């Protein structure tokens, strides 16, 4: 049932892919940079989850009087989603680089691709071009495109200054222990994750069913930027005790000294001996100091710490869904809440 | 007197900076990725010749009525000025990292600077973001906002399939003498250049003033797009035949197999024998071999060839004048293209 409004969804890519490359039809003097793009798109917007996109759709029927949901104001819906998915795309296109990944979805990094390389840099541009060329193309006379337009670009700007601050307490060749406490770390997945993966998708929809209201939105934020956290420390879990096979990328937050939950957790429960191993074995590329780190959580108990954090967070998100989620239907954060926890 | 009203948009720069700065005022969390963007913008967006900005300053004030050119109305006029020098800071950066390039403004890339390197992408997005920054504490509730907000949106992608186009023509690795066409080189210039650095600033200026009829834009894109031509094509000349001191950037289109101007002249002048010359010595790091390319353009006189381009040029875009500046000032193209050609 939640796989077929995801076959939906999926089905509407090609369309999108069709409308971003018909800019040839009329100028074929850049149809290789247009070929290039449908190349872009086709590797880094498929093979997902699309959990971010789809969000947009499912808010969107649940917010919109079916009789108000017309064949135009759902291709709108679809479009916006796949909007979404094209942030993610143009900012996670970036983030292998920086990160110096290997895979993503199944497959190896767009930019770790012969022929690629650093052009990748502008490939992530075109992506983000992309969500403009859409919202002109398919919301430009509606009421909500200037809306949409301010939260596109604020969702992207709060990212980045999370990525800065992911990257400016995660320096290669420095140990950052001091830093890595529960505060700063709180601070980093606020603005990297919590804003452009749950508030913005939600957000969108708000807007595309006429409800602007600061009010609604900020009460809206309070229950998605707390799912947001909950979802980052998830990933970062993930990143070590995850099965590449399921996740489809490899883990680099040891090996790239990163503000993990783990290692904040770490340093919480480690005794002054084991914070020296901690100290001589994170943020190296070699093998047998990463797995020294794994060993050193594993006697911490952290993945049972994180089992009891999963627990403890949905029921805090479930507080808040009951405390702020009047005047939207309980389901808009309900069926988030339920794809998110797993 | 030119120095005069540039020194006036100078020291506008700080108050640019303190603004989008001011974000750790009420949130402190974020205030070592405020404090690093600051450190961005003071490297890469001071140490030009600002001449790209400065036309929006100088249009604006040959636009608009000086009974309707009061202290917020000029505030706006510089805002926006900033913002065309944003734009190019941020695809700079990017850039000379694609471009593998060395020094840029006098001192080295940003992205060759020890602890920066690939965290320069993020750099970039953030020098994006403040763009649309700047348009909403200024424009907001001007009537030319969304005018403004879809011309910065629209040149970024311009500039982008250009440099799609830059790079797809530049394999590293690969001959592709047989791409270096006339026709191809028209296309790339036009996207990755005469768009974003000169048809950009005079719309901003002319949607600031009213000025919004798509005629009037399409004649001012007919003067504009061919100055934007022949800027690349003397950036082209300089990169081989400038004075680093001078450029304040070292070239790199020989050993990055690029689609300079330079070398499509030098295949429409090589014999079959000259014709070998450069594929065997075009496209590679070796100094040895950027040596022997340098020595072939001097053996077909083409800083000969350039110096009769840029009179032939200047005649054409002066005709171009006469045909399209009005309904507007000529004095509006008049002013850049004196500060153009040398
Ligand atoms: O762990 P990251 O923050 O680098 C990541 O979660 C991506 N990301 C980047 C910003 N927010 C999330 P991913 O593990 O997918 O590589
Ligand atoms: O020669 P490029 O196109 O790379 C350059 O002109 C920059 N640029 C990039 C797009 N348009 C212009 P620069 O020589 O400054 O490195
Ligand atoms: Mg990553
Ligand atoms: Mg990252
Ligand atoms: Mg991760
Ligand atoms: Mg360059
Ligand atoms: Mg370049
Ligand atoms: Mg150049």
């Amino acid at each position: 049932v939640y796989a077929q409004e995801k076959q939906d969804f999926v089905q509407h890519f090609s369309q999108i892919v069709r409308v971003l490359t018909e800019d040839e039809m009329g100028h074929p003097e850049i149809g290789d940079a247009i070929a290039r793009l449908k190349e872009v798109l086709e590797y880094n917007a498929i093979g997902g989850k699309y959990n971010r996109g789809l969000t947009v759709v499912v808010a969107f029927r649940e917010l919109v009087e079916p009789r108000k949901q017309d064949a135009d104001s759902l291709q709108r819906a679809w479009t916006v989603g796949w909007c979404v998915e094209l942030l993610q795309a143009f900012f996670l296109v970036a983030d292998d680089i920086m990160d110096s990944s290997l895979t993503r979805r199944g497959q190896i990094c767009w930019y770790q691709k012969p022929g690629v390389g650093l052009d990748a840099i502008n490939d992530a541009n075109l992506l983000e071009a992309c969500i403009y060329r859409l919202l002109k193309l398919y919301c430009r006379e509606q009421p909500y495109y200037l809306n949409l337009i301010e939260l596109f670009l604020q969702s992207s700007y709060q990212t980045e200054i999370g990525q800065t601050l992911d990257l400016l307490t995660a320096p290669q060749g420095n140990v950052d222990l001091v830093r890595f406490t529960e505060k700063r770390y709180k601070s980093i997945v606020k603005y990297k994750t919590a804003f452009a993966s749950f508030y913005l998708p939600i957000a969108a929809a708000m807007y595309m069913a006429g409800i602007d209201g600061e009010k609604e939105h900020a009460n809206a934020k309070k229950i998605l930027l707390e799912m947001g956290e909950f979802f980052q420390i998830q990933d970062d879990y993930l990143d070590l005790f995850g099965d590449p096979s399921v996740t489809g990328k490899i883990g680099t937050d040891i090996q790239d000294n990163k503000c993990s939950w783990l290692v904040v957790q770490c340093l919480q429960r480690a005794t002054p001996e084991q914070y020296q191993i901690l100290k001589e074995n994170y943020g190296q590329k070699e093998a047998e100091k990463v797995a020294r780190v794994k060993a050193l959580y594993e006697e911490l108990d952290l993945p049972a710490v994180f089992l009891q954090y999963e627990e403890d967070s949905y029921s805090h998100i479930m507080a808040l869904i009951e405390q702020y989620a009047a005047p939207l239907p309980p389901a808009v954060f309900l069926g988030l809440a339920r794809k998110i926890y797993k």
